[PDB]
């Protein structure tokens, strides 16, 4: 599937995480434009009662990705940009 | 004493950037009860919203990652105190 391809591309940016492990919850709202996350940060993203969390990978350069690539089932995710900061490692 | 503390808070905030207009901000962050931190870049201009009150800031260029309490930057934005802004290091160094 195209979903399998997308899942593979999303892996470049980290891995799904349990919600319990996030250090903050970001509410995904209409028109928010973007968020900023660090390499290694675990962030939960919430739309109503749905919550999906993610641990970002160690990026070799500052990069960005569409939240809808990482969490297509989260309402409102598509079009929100995630800027991920380069790893200090 | 409240007046003097207000004056030192403004000095402290000036170490972290400058007041900005909302028309130059690249995003508006809603400040909701319970919020603990947000991440901004050195140099980013961000507007912060509580209800329909919006206050914007341009973050300084920091030599290393640092944080500041948003309530010291914008004491008149209700709910700002206790939200910590994490400011990533500048690429200008
Ligand atoms: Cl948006
Ligand atoms: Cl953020
Ligand atoms: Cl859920
Ligand atoms: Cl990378
Ligand atoms: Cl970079
Ligand atoms: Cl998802
Ligand atoms: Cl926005
Ligand atoms: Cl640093
Ligand atoms: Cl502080
Ligand atoms: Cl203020
Ligand atoms: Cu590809
Ligand atoms: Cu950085
Ligand atoms: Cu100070
Ligand atoms: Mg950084």
């Amino acid at each position: 599937t195209a979903q399998a391809m997308a899942k593979r591309h999303a892996t470049l940016y980290g891995d799904p995480a349990g919600q319990s492990q996030a250090s903050r919850i970001i509410d995904v709202k209409p028109g928010m434009r973007y968020v900023n996350v660090d390499s290694g940060e675990t962030v939960a993203f919430r739309a109503g009662e749905k919550i999906v969390a993610w641990t970002f990978a160690q990026m070799v350069r500052d990069t960005s990705v569409d939240l809808g690539l990482l969490m297509p089932d989260l309402p409102g995710s598509a079009g929100v940009r995630v800027y991920i900061d380069r790893s200090d490692l």
